[PDB]
């Protein structure tokens, strides 16, 4: 989930 956020932004 941390990486999901990173990628989205």
């Amino acid at each position: 989930l941390a990486a999901a956020l990173a990628q989205a932004l």
